[PDB]
């Protein structure tokens, strides 16, 4: 939020990122309401907006563009993260017979062009390959990503949901450094803390971005009563809500996780940055971890 | 078949490899009938024959030998892949009490000597360690494999069913490059596409060989209705049977998979190269992948 | 362990190690009894004693201390392995709210001071981080472990229960080589032989230490009757007990496993080196492995 994180020389994000994956599903997709969402973020020092070609059935970037095209200079205040690689039978890909992945140079280039056109800008700050593609030609995808960096259309490149072997294979075909891996991380999604996925990034000194950093709402919806009670106690102790403590749990990790919080609620945007005020000591981090997992550490 | 693949400077195979593991299950195991199978393969440009010490209860190599010895000049037309490391209590290994692995210098050397005598040749083109041995002394095995290449008895060495860490360990003890990993891959066996086994080989630029490329029979059993519908549809569309589409699904992967097709059926040998006639686009590869894993891609 | 194993230029262990995890469970924790246990080990050339700060609720090192202080120069006859990183609410950490890990320089330094004071020595031979810590700051932990070696308080450093990726992350932050990884390995815990954990150490030429080589007793529980029957049959053939054959199974592996046997029974301590007299041929190793996995090898 106020804290800023250098993914590289050429890219600095806000430590908390605003996720736009539901921006299209709001009743109000007016340029004024989109500007309002972005301004509420910027008021908390949240400058990084997370997009993808696929969001809102390939319309979410165009809804954001409504905002930026209407408000000159708003784009220069934000970092835009987008993604490509999923072809789902929706919007401009509604003729697809099956959901599939496409990491071809041709598809990456047309997805970036559509991103630039829909959002009304000549560059994005970060492009991620959205999913690991079991049919990837790493030589073709890596050259495509390197060419987009060399063109200035993309400031930096990364991946999402990649396993270490997928990250290694694509990195082995590239001159540019992949600057992040956007992966699912929360109190409810802790497998990467122990299974090698996070250790791999830490050793590479790569910050992950965490999607569904609250566990997609499942924290609050009745299967994590113990974890909830602890989050509410700590929240009452430090004057913040359970949500702020759950995000602070991610921020405490030395891998320097960048949480992506994707919400249409202007109330929950306004408190988004409260996690930076939480103090999360080692013992409290293990308390929350062992409540969520339902077993003491070995 | 038509197409050839360089595993190294020293070894080139046919892109489709004839699997001889059932050679001893045929009612007829006569020299003439073996020459007939080989000649049926050579007619298609399928020059590579896949053997193992253990095939046919340690008799398959002797049956191939019947053919090669009766026709002196046939061997110069083919590449012979053989394997060792499994000791089953069968044939010349009747005295073993338990099925076990043996990767000792002495066992490898005696296995190769028997392959050379049984097939009536002074060399094999490719020797594989048949299974990863939980009791492997990598230094001893690696030294023995390097010596066999230096002697000219074996043109190149590879492994079979190795995990990446098994491959890494053995390669660390050897001067010669392991040229392949022969692993199960098919629309019924897709784990290597996502679990790091194939990414490892793709990053190292090692072509896998794929055994049971049709599920060793189970794909056509009618348990996989959705998958066979698409294979049969695509086959009808391109004038080939379902089995040629299922092999073409492997050939479409950019890791340059080398399928091994095992059959005694002269008609199925005559049509074995039809897989190379199939054109399969990315979307169709994912249609079949999707049908095979029984759910949408993430 | 007449046989000795160099883990480094500065550290040699006995091939069999006496684990003291149970030393606080004995009704008798008197100095004379502790000396009797050490003396029974030394009579057989077992010189290495395995400790941890946490054993006996943070009292086992003090119990060993009682024996060593009572017998000047006994400490110069042995190697002491200890560990830190686990904070359970017991003994001097009874103030802890929850079982957690602590790999901070502060905790490591205080734990090592408590080890040296309780055991009455100015150094330990080997210090292990006891468990992989999801909150590890590898830079901080690594500098702390290197500082301890440079001070002379620790001759060598290692880890315990680390996955290969945890081992790799910590090693990347250190100048000294981690000299071992103390992992569970037994005829009832065989996953590391196939899952990449042993292969990683074998490729790095790092001897693992094996803890619970008898499953902490579970091997004799009744759920492993087939394994036990074979162990007693082999034991009777060679004039040793089931324990000796189960440990000889670990000793047979080419990765030079160092088994850690924890018992308070003076007659079992007195035969602990019998494992080194067992002849364990490849077929017998695979007989016992086949019993461990419950099916023939693939």
């Amino acid at each position: 939020a106020m804290q800023r994180i250098a993914l590289s020389d050429k890219l600095e994000l806000s430590r908390i990122v605003y996720g736009m994956w539901r921006i299209g599903d709001d009743a109000d997709t007016s340029p004024a309401h989109v500007q309002a969402k972005i301004e509420a973020c910027l008021a908390q020092g949240i400058t990084t907006m997370d997009q993808a070609d696929i969001y809102g059935g390939y319309t979410a970037e165009a809804i954001l563009g409504g905002g930026l095209k209407a408000a000159p200079g708003l784009r220069d205040k934000i970092e835009i993260v987008t993604k490509c690689g999923i072809v789902a039978p929706a919007g401009r890909h509604s003729s697809a017979r099956v959901k599939h992945y496409d990491t071809t140079a041709g598809h990456i280039n047309v997805s970036v062009e559509a991103s630039l056109r829909d959002m009304g800008t000549d560059h994005v700050d970060l492009l991620l390959i959205h999913r690991p593609d079991p049919l990837i030609d790493a030589e073709e995808t890596g050259k495509a990503l390197d060419a987009l960096v060399a063109s200035g259309k993309v400031k930096a490149v990364g991946v999402s949901n990649f396993r270490p072997w997928d990250f290694s294979l694509l990195q082995s075909a590239m001159s540019n450094r992949l600057v992040t891996n956007q992966i699912e991380m929360s109190l409810l999604a802790t497998d990467t803390f122990t299974n090698g996925d996070l250790a791999y990034l830490q050793e590479k000194r790569v910050s992950p971005m965490a999607w569904s950093p609250l566990g997609g709402g499942s924290l609050f919806s009745g299967a994590y009563g113990g974890t909830m009670a602890a989050l509410q106690r700590i929240g009452k102790e430090q004057g913040v809500d359970a949500t702020a403590v759950a995000i602070a749990w991610l921020l405490r990790h030395p891998a320097k996780i960048v949480p992506v919080l994707g919400t249409n609620n202007l109330e929950r945007i306004r408190t988004a940055a409260d996690a930076l005020r939480v103090t999360m000591d080692r013992q409290t981090w293990f308390e929350l971890y062992t409540l969520a997992i339902g077993k003491e550490v070995a």
